[PDB]
């Protein structure tokens, strides 16, 4: 019933918490974590894991939904992959099962911003930020797919 | 003085521990961790983070040496590699242990002596420098090689 969606990244990390059924979803919480530029990789990784860990303990989600990985550049893919493993580790440390959905799949379940208005409508709020918006989108998308 | 060497991987994680300085060095510990492919990816990144944090907590390394990822031809592959690498880097930060990377160049350079990836010689010079009778596994041997390499770049 409660689900955490994560827009993964290193410079940005979008997190979104919603709760409810397939017909009805209650928005709980959303934020975009931005680790700044001039920190060593481990320091950035420490901030993302600490903050993520803090939110999984309190909100106690029952599922984590994560965006499937798409980018042709390899150094970027390695940097993005480091944040992805630290996110996958935090859930495992919390015991929260992690389901993966593709960008198209979330678009099916709800230049192009239609998606943003569908999440806003189903949670009855107002999202300026593009990263917290997709995380909520993934959280809503898990509810539809969930049996 | 005490250096942990890490050969990072998801299927295989070589960890090597060594204390001393450039002229002579003491062998403390080495192992190769594996994760079965039956586990989901998060379950594997937890085991390595767990066994790394364990060895990191007992032995309290002064520094960590890690094999540099200068492999650079597929984005899909670097992403898969990066997940393991980041869990390793986080355990070190969580332990407060500074991280130094060395290319395969420097390992062989600082061990064989003007070597050019003479892999069997590098292993050979690992057993001799640390007085180890048997070093079978290449990941633990590589991780042992990296620890000696930071010891060669030692500041004093
Ligand atoms: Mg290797």
């Amino acid at each position: 019933m409660r689900v955490l969606g994560i827009d993964p990244g290193l410079a940005n990390l979008g997190l979104g918490l919603v709760e409810g059924d397939v017909r009805r979803a209650k928005h709980l919480y959303h934020v975009c974590l931005t680790t700044e530029s001039a920190w060593l990789m481990p320091r950035r990784l420490q901030y993302l894991h600490e903050e993520l860990t803090r939110l999984l303990t309190e909100y106690r989600p029952d599922a984590v939904a994560i965006e499937d990985q798409i980018r042709r550049q390899a150094d970027v893919a390695f940097k993005v992959g480091q944040a992805f493993g630290v996110v996958q580790l935090a859930c495992a440390q919390a015991g929260v099962p992690i389901h993966a959905y593709g960008p198209m799949q979330v678009k099916k379940s709800l230049d192009k911003e239609q998606v943003i208005y569908m999440v806003k409508a189903s949670l009855g709020i107002r999202l300026f930020n593009n990263h917290a918006a997709d995380a909520l989108a993934l959280a809503l998308t898990h509810l539809a797919h969930a049996p």
